[PDB]
């Protein structure tokens, strides 16, 4: 008489987005964080709650303590991490979580001791009918419509690659690397030093990482701009902290997103951003090179700086022989690129044969996520 | 009022000729090989096949395996072959076998174990009406008109000689070498290994398969020429590889076609090509040498390197004697000369007597081909 | 007065093996890499140096990034090569080069435009009287004193098979894969990650390799292990990290030495390390393939792994036919087998007719090595 | 207590015996074959010989290429020839040739510029005191202690028969066939390519020979067994190759075999084996047929087949009128009977006389073998 939808919910490390299948757009978006109260109180006819999870958290947060649950893809607390998805079920989507299956995502080469625990979470305190978990960077391929290219997610823990030619995906040549927003928010700090603004606490922390998302952007030639930027001032702009004070950041704007493409600042070796995606295809066959250089997709938040796709253009272009024309492909919309391949892959009239039902968790429950999602 | 054709079917043993009688071309030309994926997958709205037979392979060939159903003339798996058939048939022909006699072609000296099990399949999984199996060398002998010469077939797995004085063949003088372009192909791959260049999968044998039909020749002089090309640099060539890739090939042009007159270069002790022509002509009777000298026809893909009529002509005046005068024809068209042949003589008006009714294979079938084209 | 010893350089790719003739035992081993600070330093007071080499660099590792010279037989680099070399003559034997020969040992089917340079550098830079380059795998048939079998060759970088009758090599037989122990060595890191531990640093790539030869062996039966190892728990051992912590591992042990016979784990396709010596010795003539079967011997640092012995005799019996007895000959000091071969030749009578003199390559000395060493 | 030992040898086409004068069976016998290396060794410590001759050369055939000096009666190459008499008298029967004289053996209806060259050899370079040179056929009359009949000689390049009334011999019914066992193994190798194996290589061709004289056996009726071998398999043997598998053989047995009294097989047209007798017989007087009729000898290697005699008295009986009776006399000793009888001839008192001398040699030594033999 009725029908049932889908929920999906793109977990990443650092914000939680979630909705119905179907739609266009997450319905929910939130910061994943806890606090916790760590004065006493003296006043009596208070209802003063004991913790606070979401964006209650991001309200009064000059008295609390901000920690995240999540770090670099691999969840630590557990206790912390059940109240997150309680508060989704119930105060923001306010749908029981008893006769609609639940749709996760995952990073790849993370340790299989994690989605073993997911599995007896949602199996036994929320008892779902039925759960997936996928991989993040394929979801983002079907948001595009395609179904050959490299795609690059940067997240705010993680940065992997996976190519797929057609139809098929190559597990050998998928990488990692642990550099992402939040080792870019601590340089910020570092170098913000410079000028005699200290931040120091957990909850200055968050006017930093405003800061950053509203003021930074990619150089197309770094080496010119410091030159540039030395002799005039018309690269200096003017930001107002909540206490009323104004400061002034110079240099300091295209400082922090460089270190993305030469990791060297941090103290970490490793290949930039741009490396790694050609050391990624030049791991698979001869005949996929043509076809990966001319389609490359990008996602996550991180990427969302201004002018990225312009330096990305060039770097490859260096490396490549010069045959070939090099596309990058970055839509508008590549914020919620990962959650709305979600929604198109629950709807598919194909994928309801997949679906890990209840039945079978009572065999091999903790392990049959091994073989099933393989 | 209505009358009907023949289809002709050169199988060979790489590549598959088919078309109707009459014509002077085949209609549907395309490589033989059997390919299936060897990864498992993740996108879920694909119509992925599961075997990719005939062109299609050549074109997704990055993410398959590449397989021969026939190697040396000789069938080795049958579930592949009968695939090949059943592609050729119905979506390249257009055309269902139950109507149309068909005609096959087949190398001397294999065992009558072969063409037992080609009599099984044709009239049991496809019922024709009718069939015939005729050797190879001798359809190349009606394509140029004449009944008088010694024919060299040499095409992919086998290369053998027949001579025919006029309208009789004699059996006794037919010649067989397991030396044809597949090795030529497997030792280009290892000398190729000397300027760093490396292929070693079997999608990657393509290419190299491509790279020897576009510039390699046989050279007049085989020593000159290594002193000339080792001084100066007149004789080196570029190819570009799919990838993007520039790739030069120097002596390396010449040194592939040579192992043709010398199979010491393979590790195998046999004669050369040409050795095999004068053995061959010498097992006759003293007065056919005459007319057997004064013409020799060449055919199979083999062939058409540039420059092998002049060489092959002074190899045999050395060895004959200096009276007679020696010819090789060699026609623009040798390439489809074997096709060709076919197409005559299944429209001749005599011919049509020496059909295989289907109610003959009622009573001996699997061996009356023996018997009735013998 | 004096007399003259010759030094053998079992120059490999990982390892580095030097000594004096007429030894048992080399007198320096120490891995081949070469290292360079990457920070700037702030003490004065120190005698900074600029590279470290050889074991230098293995004890300060922290703050040095170590780049390989050698990559799969083919050497890279020419400046850090030539520093590995000066160390070796000077700091190690303490010898000076200039009036005693010199010998080498390089791999099959490797380019010759690599030997080319390894004449320049020993008859320009150190100006050596005399010098010989010869096969890795045929000098250590030498130490097994026998001269009929097949010899598996597998270091770091390369692995060889070569077939020898009776004082008589066949050179169309040899085969080679691009499969050693350093993709065994990656292939452990990215299955590492199963339980948590990451190592992603250079410098803890070496750690890595450490505990691959200290706790990894190769089971009899794969597929039982796997069942016994997921019920009980007898099969796990503990290690310990330099930093203090203790680290376990249950069913990696095998899986890891595992990849050698199913090269399908690391997406490459190609034969298993048993099926290409079966392949090889089919390659040979009729009456050889007794001899060969009887005498097959191993050599190479990937060799050493417990048990590898009684799982090759199963392998190849199940292959070959049952008339025969199959022996693999293990020596228990196969990891030196290369360097005693090569002392021995040094040593014999009648090899002192075969050097590489001086006066010599001042005709054609960048091409004289090519034909003299055939 | 003295006398002068003779070395008798039956020198044939294809195989050598040796031995001395008053025994009676010879004391060496051993294959005429030469082989020389194909390959370049890489072996120092090796004492690799050049070329080598008789048993050893079967022995290593597995890298050497072997050539027959003697081609259908007529030695075609005197450098190796001269090589097999040198392994005969110093390696075999260790006796110096200057003291004992030789006796030949030789095929009739040769061109006498081969007993010309035969002279020259050993009065020069061995220098023996005497020699002389017989018919074969004539030999073999000696062993059956008779002087009537007619004999046939059939050994492995050539069949010849001479009949002999008493005491004298008719030179004008002489008969040749270029038929013999060289032929019959030809053959065998190309109806064995009936069922899939293949043998091209000249070291393979011993291993088919082998396979002749082991399972062939001649058909009392031939048309007979053709139907009982189609319809039943009592008939088939199986043979095990050195290298391991496992061949059968059908109607292969006796197919071989009758190619003697069939040569139209081959290709030749001639009478057979049994109708060369009769036209043999017809050419003597007519007073002479009754004797010649009741006395026929058999001789040589190729006559052993089984069951050859029943067959031999069929034929003949059909052609003959059926007045008299036809007896075939078949010694179980056929295979050495030409040289048992040359060993008679040798020890007889009467003989002495008729050696040709040294000091005949100095005034018309090239020639006077054609008038002192006649
Ligand atoms: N406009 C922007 N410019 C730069 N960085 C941005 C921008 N918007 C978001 N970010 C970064 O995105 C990070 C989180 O990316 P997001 O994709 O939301 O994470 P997840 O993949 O876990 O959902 C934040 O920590 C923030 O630094
Ligand atoms: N232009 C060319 N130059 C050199 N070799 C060629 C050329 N065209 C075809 N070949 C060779 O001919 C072979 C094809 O022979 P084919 O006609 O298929 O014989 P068959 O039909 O008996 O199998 C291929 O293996 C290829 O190497
Ligand atoms: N005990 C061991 N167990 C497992 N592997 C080993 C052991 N000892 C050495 N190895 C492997 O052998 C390799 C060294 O090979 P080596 O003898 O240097 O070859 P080459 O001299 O040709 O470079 C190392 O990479 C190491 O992984
Ligand atoms: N048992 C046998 N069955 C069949 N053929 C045989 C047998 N023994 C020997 N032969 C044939 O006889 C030949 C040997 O003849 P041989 O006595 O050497 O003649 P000659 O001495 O004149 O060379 C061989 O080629 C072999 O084929
Ligand atoms: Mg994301
Ligand atoms: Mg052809
Ligand atoms: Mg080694
Ligand atoms: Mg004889």
């Amino acid at each position: 008489e009725e029908e049932i939808a889908a929920l999906v919910i793109d977990n990443g490390s650092g914000m939680c987005k979630a909705g119905f299948a179907g739609d266009d757009a997450p319905r929910a978006v939130f910061p994943s964080i806890v606090g916790r109260p760590r004065h006493q109180g003296v006043m009596v006819g208070m209802g003063q709650k004991d913790s606070y999870v979401g964006d209650e958290a991001q309200s009064k947060r000059g008295i609390l303590t901000l920690k995240y649950p999540i770090e670099h893809g691999i969840v630590t607390n557990w206790d912390d991490m059940e109240k997150i998805w309680h508060h989704t079920f119930y105060n923001e989507l306010r749908v029981a979580p008893e006769e609609h299956p639940v749709l996760l995502t995952e990073a790849p080469l993370n340790p299989k001791a994690n989605r073993e625990k997911m599995t007896q979470i949602m199996f036994e305190t929320f008892n779902t009918p039925a759960m997936y978990v996928a991989i993040q960077a394929v979801l983002s391929l079907y948001a595009s419509g395609r179904t050959t290219g490299i795609v690059m997610d940067s997240g705010d823990g993680v940065t992997h690659t996976v190519p797929i030619y057609e139809g098929y995906a190559l597990p050998h040549a998928i990488l990692r690397l642990d550099l992402a927003g939040r080792d870019l928010t601590d340089y910020l700090m570092k170098i913000l030093t410079e000028r005699g603004y200290s931040f120091t606490t957990t909850a200055e922390r968050e006017i930093v990482r405003d800061i950053k998302e509203k003021l930074c952007y990619v150089a197309l030639d770094f080496e010119q701009e410091m030159a540039t930027a030395a002799s005039s001032s018309s690269l200096e702009k003017s930001y107002e902290l909540p206490d009323g004070q104004v400061i002034t950041i110079g240099n300091e704007r295209f400082r922090c997103p460089e270190a993305l493409f030469q990791p060297s600042f941090l103290g970490m070796e490793s290949c930039g951003i741009h490396e790694t995606t050609f050391n990624s295809i030049m791991k698979c066959d001869v005949d996929i090179r043509k076809d990966l250089y001319a389609n490359t997709v990008l996602s996550g938040g991180t990427t969302m700086y201004p002018g990225i796709a312009d330096r990305m253009q060039k770097e490859i272009t260096a490396l490549a022989p010069s045959t070939m024309k090099i596309k990058i492909i970055a839509p508008p919309e590549r914020k919620y690129s990962v959650w709305i391949g979600g929604s198109i892959l629950a709807s598919l009239s194909t994928f309801q044969q997949m679906w890990i039902s209840k039945q079978e968790y009572d065999e091999s429950g903790p392990s049959i996520v091994h073989r099933k999602c393989f």
